[PDB]
């Protein structure tokens, strides 16, 4: 059996912050606690959300100090405060670390009884087995500033131990905002690296759920719909930010219908393989899909290249008369294209990464890759010795071949 | 704004529903109200449920008494049942009608003290209002479980009901009316005659066709139509003709008759359902069997940017060639729709669906005047005179291509 699960409600379109947090008003929370990063924060983010709760009379919070990747150390802290001001709705506004930080805020919030390493033993996954009561404080609405993690949708949250550098991802549908907002307006000043970088995570993470062991008649069109926004509007978004609002609001959308896809089908080897090469070598998780995403397909397609290639024809890429292996091969050229012209390097080197430092480390980040939680989803069940091979032709800009 | 709202929870594939509903037993729901019809109870679609939940020490009771369209007398007894028996989720089981009128005894169980009147007219349509709809969820969750393929209501926010008394039928639309969790388990329709099978595949094909080219239409909806579409196409002719000897196909067609419900409960639908609807009450036609009528003249009207939509499934579909313009791919969506119907036995015009010249010519104005008060009307993307919609009714009746 398969399931389709999301929030209850997701607001879209420039604008919709407004009038969604109108709906929150008119719910009857009286206690907003505001989870977001300091750069938001600083800027103004955080302003957007709490000036239209106070002008209704809602008491609100901004917890600001969650930074790059979710801590076990800020969490609890944001959890703390949680329960000193007792808020009736929980709002994450960022890209995914507030987001995944404040789900597992909420979680501690709504069950303090409970020790984070036992939630991190029991729901490593999903699977069947029961997660503790949620939504009883609190609601949890997630406001996205990227195009983008998906997390706004997703069941998912990944935090550190900051006293061993131990991730502990969780995965439960109790952890599924009970409401997105994707309002384009807060993404109309990204820079052109993060716009790059999240439009190619939204492009992975559509690509992964389609050709997934999980992929669904319910995943399946949100996909290819997300690709085929990216293919369409992320070049126009990244070139023209804010002189072209429509190809803005596209991706942003576009971010969200591939978390979609990918809350309900999981991922596969590229995101695997992403995590070990972002957090080893500190490159922004976007950029690190983007670097191994042509080669983890050139891997799945050896059923994964059935599904490729019906990529290739929803994106219009194929022509009469291709069969299985050209069509493939230009949703390949295309990928190198866009990550060409999004200024993407062509291997791990170029993207800073210097040689000693690599394979002093290559084994590890192959097994670390092949215990990820991703990989379970992959079509095609790796070696060890095989995510090695991508790595390292990754890091000097081969062509995976068997 | 624009919107995607969805039941939080939608099972599918065979074998769901038992899954399904140990989520139920674990979410700590003690009593059950089943919601569904003579034919349902007596020939054991009830017993999956009940038996599953009774295992488990929830005590159930079964209302079997919905008829094939959702009456007020109906609902006000359910709605009675429910006060009596106290049920904390309520399970509708059945085509359409059982799902309508469970959403309508949900609402007057959460809430004896409305007139349903109030309801009725305050909330016909989805709009922007000061005033909210009356709580749900408080009493009782709401269960869909879906057994024809099919009217997607497990996943809409929509409810109508006609009031015996007088015949007037109540359209009702509001979020809080979509179920909490939707049950699309293909087990419950291996044994769906052709007939069922087809007018239900072809109302399938018309919510994504309308869901596509509605004035609201998003990108959160578009890819669920063109999938519901293509699932359709690849999967209905076989699940006609082949039936249990082909789960796989029945199995697509019962996710796909939900896909297009996912779409049009969030971008609504067109002037086929208008009309069809008209149809249906008037001349007693099944709405499958009215939609598969005008749908391919709807898009001939519609299609005077609606023309480039449907060029759009067209290609979505694999129907157009190369160097095809416009008009070339639309006129093969609609060789496609005439040949999908001729084999699903579909007939060419009203006429040979039983209908006599007589009573429809008397009664074509009046049909014309209420498609276009239809508040399905808002979303076709063309504007209709009343004119028009008389002028399709009577190319429709006859076997008529609409022509401008
Ligand atoms: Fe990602
Ligand atoms: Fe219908």
């Amino acid at each position: 059996m398969l399931w389709h699960k999301l929030p209850k409600s997701i607001y879209f379109r420039r604008g919709s912050l407004p009038i969604a947090l109108d709906e929150v008003i008119t719910d009857g929370h009286k206690r907003a606690l505001i989870v977001t990063d300091r750069f938001l924060f600083n800027n103004g983010y955080a302003d957007q959300i709490t000036s239209v709760l106070k002008a209704a009379g809602v008491e609100t919070e901004v917890f600001f100090e969650v930074e790059a990747d979710p801590t076990l150390s800020i969490v609890r802290k944001g959890a703390e405060l949680a329960n000193s001001f007792k808020p009736d709705v929980i709002i994450a506004l960022g890209g995914g670390s507030p987001m995944d930080a404040a789900k597992i805020m909420w979680v501690m919030y709504e069950h303090p009884e409970t020790h984070f390493e036992e939630l991190a033993l029991r729901f490593m996954d999903i699977r069947k087995r029961k997660f503790p009561k949620m939504g009883v404080k609190a609601k949890m609405i997630a406001v996205t500033t990227t195009s983008g993690t998906g997390s706004e949708v997703t069941p998912f949250a990944v935090v550190t131990d900051d006293a061993t550098g131990q991730k502990y991802p969780l995965a439960d549908y109790a952890l599924t905002p009970d409401m997105a907002i994707v309002d384009a307006n807060l993404v109309m000043d990204m820079p052109k690296s993060l716009c790059a970088f999240g439009g190619l995570d939204a492009v992975t993470h559509a690509m992964e759920a389609y050709v997934s062991v999980l992929a669904s008649e319910f995943s399946d069109g949100q996909a290819l719909q997300a690709l085929k926004l990216l293919k369409e509007y992320l070049p126009a978004s990244y070139h023209e930010g804010s002189k072209n609002p429509v190809a803005r609001e596209r991706v942003h959308s576009a971010a969200t219908i591939a978390g979609i896809a990918f809350a309900n089908a999981f991922l596969g080897v590229c995101h695997s393989m992403a995590h070990k090469l972002g957090s080893q070598f500190h490159i922004p998780h976007g950029l690190a899909n983007a670097l191994l995403i042509c080669n983890v397909i050139r891997y799945n397609a050896n059923q994964a290249r059935r599904r490729y290639a019906e990529i290739a024809d929803h994106l219009g890429l194929s022509a009469p008369g291709d069969r299985t292996a050209a069509k493939i091969e230009k949703l390949l050229a295309w990928l190198e294209t866009l990550k060409a012209e999004l200024g993407i390097p062509k291997s791990i080197r170029e993207a800073g990464v210097q040689e000693a430092d690599f394979l002093a480390n290559v084994d590890k980040l192959s097994e670390d890759a092949f215990d990820d939680q991703c990989t379970g989803a992959n079509p095609r069940y790796p070696l060890i010795s095989e995510l090695k091979q991508i790595l390292l032709d990754t890091y000097y800009g081969r062509d995976y071949v068997e």
